[PDB]
């Protein structure tokens, strides 16, 4: 059967770190990484989960098999880190969590129990979105749509368009919210915006779905939740996928989770029952270390108190840098107004660079960088902020 | 949408689970169990993967990202323990492996990348089979078709009945082999049989599929993979999923592999391409520590000592139950001929009991057996062997 299968494209961020690493010259910049990297340009794993590292080396007994939804404890761990600790939809035992291998994995299992269990042919998606959303729910069949949402000349998020563009969404059509860190924009909607979405959302029938993979990164745990909190307070269902890779720095052991949401206990048991079918025909059960780790940390205070202040360290290192780009570049004089750098949140912004500045950033200078302008800030240190923003001055 | 979503049924091993730990009896035996257990009823981490977990843990810097297939050493290891260490199909780079979660997740990736990139519509499957295989295949939209295998009233491979059903499988369809301790009946193609199903595999145009999740239970870890290796001598292309769930008691980290060969290096190039896209609108990419752990200990002379040391202990402890049942029940006398146990491979046999014996025998004994008298030969110790076999005896 192989002989005329064409060959797949190479996802961008691939195709730029080979190019990069083939690069002979020796003060390179690699803002196209995807990944968090500290003021030493590492991905390092935080002393937190070291630690919960050396406990499990410890405490395990048996590799078995973890159920279909992985551990328990993992399940009320992120429902209480989503849904405020002392929530009604905790309470009232509304929501039911999936362990799954990644955001990307819990996406997936959200895809597949929806194009086989429900109605929904279609998902709505923000213009731009994270890439590989289109993939995700292509493969399981559902279609595709877009919403407007960045508004390119002006960097912001243009709620007018957004609202009118989703006016052609119908009752019963998924709609996809980043909850906070929206990649690649970093434009997040202000929370009285997140409930006239959420009230428009329950008036026109949207089947909310929640892509969380930034928790933590915008202003803090809690504050980062409150837009996905104003639709769970108004909505009777929803889905929520949440990945654990970048918050905790456990990106290649495969955590993330699936929370459903249903309008009460036995609703979200039979609902959970066919989404538990659609995971046992995928992967059939969770990989248990990276979600172990993540268990461990977040039952202890100990463990916790240390993991909460390695993230702020992320948070706050991310949020200088957005400020020393400005800084830099309003210094190396030009005619800048980056200031919205400073506006956005989490680890991407589009630079406002056109395709052909960016490539002789690469070609006269070394600094890569994805052909639409997106720079990832964790890619800046104090040590190449100076040669990065001298390097941008020269192709303005 | 999930107000009239219909409930999922309970796998037969789950069920089982629930009521046995439900049953009050303190003398119950548990024999639908699925994992292996030793001779103290544990399933306990094998002391190989203990110490290459300390070693990961002191020398792991970064929890990044794993590429689509994974780790490359781990893709090295498992093609030449699947295909021999000096394979013409490794030194002419015909086969790609990727890393996957577990052997489901490799049937999966398989069945997701046949659906859309060849013109598979079927797949055969032996009857019986392993259960969740039709699952997968389904949910990739691959219809599942089944050939003869096992002969009820003989307990043995109906090899007549199996060629001739797989003549109504024409060109261009999938046949799914399990390579080794088959599942369920234990039964496995002699080598001869082996090489004229290969032979007649060519010839009618089937494109072989291989599941391979016991390797090292029936014989040894190259023996077992004899059947494999007389179709990759004749075969232009195969699909082999393996697992090491079991041979390395890595359960919940899900740790399998996907091995696509193709003609020519540049046709397998380019199919593996769309199997990378495949992973990519699935998982994303692989969780690391499972398959990290495989890799240090087949890459280790020392580790992988002690590791094949481990399995021998687990092959022969599996292969004494089989000979202990047989004898015990021989002993407590009745009219036997479970000579048969003896002549299968692996943990799992049917014991050829009539449903309504075993619900008597869960009701009055506390032997808890699956419906249609499949056992798992590692459930039985020395000590559970004769209140076991005096169950059995009273109700024959
Ligand atoms: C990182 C990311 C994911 C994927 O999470 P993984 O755990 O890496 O698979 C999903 N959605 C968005 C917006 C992300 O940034
Ligand atoms: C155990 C098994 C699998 C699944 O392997 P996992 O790694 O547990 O998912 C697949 N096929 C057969 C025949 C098996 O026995």
């Amino acid at each position: 059967m192989f002989e005329n299968i064409t060959a797949a494209p190479a996802d961008p961020i691939l195709g730029l770190a080979d190019l990069f690493r083939a690069d002979e010259r020796p003060g390179k910049i690699n803002l196209g990484i995807g990944v968090y990297k500290d003021e030493t340009g590492k991905t390092p794993v935080l002393t937190s989960v070291k630690k919960a590292e050396q406990y499990l080396l410890e405490n395990e007994t048996t590799k078995n098999y973890l159920g279909i939804d992985g551990i328990p404890e993992f399940g009320r761990c992120t429902q209480e880190l989503l849904f405020g600790k002392g929530s009604a939809l905790i309470n009232d035992k509304r929501a039911r969590t999936a362990q799954t291998p990644g955001g990307t994995g819990a996406l997936r299992v959200a895809a597949d129990f929806l194009a086989k269990n429900t109605s929904v042919k279609r998902v709505w998606v923000s213009n731009p979105s994270w890439p590989n959303h289109k993939s995700v729910f292509n493969s399981a069949g559902l279609e595709v749509r877009e919403y407007a949402y960045y508004d390119a000349e002006n960097h912001t998020l243009d709620f007018d368009a957004l609202i009118n563009s989703l006016n052609e969404a119908q009752a019963g059509d998924v709609v996809l919210f980043h909850g906070c860190c929206h990649a690649p924009t970093g434009i997040d909607p202000t929370l009285e915006q997140w409930q006239t979405l959420a009230q428009l959302s329950v008036e026109k029938g949207w089947l909310p779905l929640f892509d969380f993979a930034y928790q933590g990164f915008a202003r803090g745990l809690e504050e980062d939740a409150e837009g996905l909190r104003a639709f769970a307070a108004m909505h009777k269902e929803l889905i929520v996928a949440s990945s654990y890779s970048k918050n905790f720095g456990l990106y290649n052991e495969r955590v993330g989770a699936c929370t459903l949401v249903a309008a009460d206990s036995e609703t979200v048991d039979r609902a959970f029952s066919q989404m538990k079918a659609a995971i046992r025909a995928n992967y059939s059960n969770p990989p248990a270390h990276g979600a172990s780790v993540v268990a461990t940390i977040l039952s202890n205070d100990a463990l916790r108190a240390i993991w909460e202040q390695e993230l702020t360290d992320m948070r706050q290192r991310i949020q200088r840098m957005r400020q020393l780009f400005v800084n830099t570049l309003q210094e190396k004089g030009a005619n800048r107004d980056f200031s919205f750098i400073i506006k956005q949140n989490g680890m991407f912004s589009f630079s406002g660079l056109t395709k052909e500045q960016v490539l002789r950033l690469r070609e006269e200078f070394g600094v890569y960088a994805v052909a639409s302008g997106l720079v990832n800030v964790a890619g800046m240190t104090p040590d190449n902020m100076a040669p990065l923003c001298e390097a941008i001055v020269a192709v303005l």
